[PDB]
């Protein structure tokens, strides 16, 4: 239950997400994950997984990375991790779109996985890839 | 000035002044050295912030904006994390509102209790419908 422990966890979480190893999502994400990314909402890990699978077809050769810069853990056990979201196409690497982003995470009592994940970034700039 | 409901109440007042575009009254709740960050927009000092919103009113004349809070949290460090919704509408076509989730990260000044750091995360893509 420390702010540095939280950032460390967030890093690992994005490492699995950015790797697109869909089988390892269950590891760090709850089965009933309430995800919210702008006007995208998903209940359950299964629907979340299919929504990212959808995104890999929409932009094939999509490469994404996240970098933390400021994390904070609250009394309620809510992680607020400000960072940066990066995206690029295998076709044209070294054209990278980068936007500030914040993750709001709430953990599950028993397993220590993420039951609530809300990601706020401006998605407009990533249009330079489509 | 240190309970979660007191914070939300302050955030509400702040957005009330911003959404009113009474640029003279910004100094009231915003520090003179405000570091603002909204996606790819950054501004240092309240003066540059004010000119950046003035700029936006010319870019979209008849723009009407409102914000609604839904979940605020105050941390040990005195950082306000206020999750809410950002609404925009055109005088041209009233009754037609675009709404997106948004989060404010506010850090207050020790002495006056004004905002020295304001970082706003929302997806700007949906506002293209205007």
């Amino acid at each position: 239950q420390t702010p540095d422990q939280a950032e460390a966890f967030v890093a690992k979480v994005f490492d699995v997400l950015d790797s697109y190893d869909y089988t390892r999502f269950g590891e760090v994400l709850s089965t009933d994950l309430k995800y919210e990314g702008g006007l995208q909402k998903t209940s359950g890990l299964d629907n979340f997984i299919n929504d990212i699978k959808a995104s890999t077809q929409r932009m094939p050769g999509l490469q994404t990375s996240h970098s933390r810069y400021r994390t904070e853990l609250t009394a309620e056990g809510t992680i607020y991790s400000e960072g940066h979201s990066n995206a690029s196409l295998e076709s044209n690497p070294g054209k990278v779109v980068t936007v500030p982003m914040i993750g709001v995470f709430k953990l599950d009592s028993e397993d220590g996985k993420i039951k609530e994940m809300r990601i706020y970034k401006d998605r407009l700039p990533f249009l330079a890839l489509h």
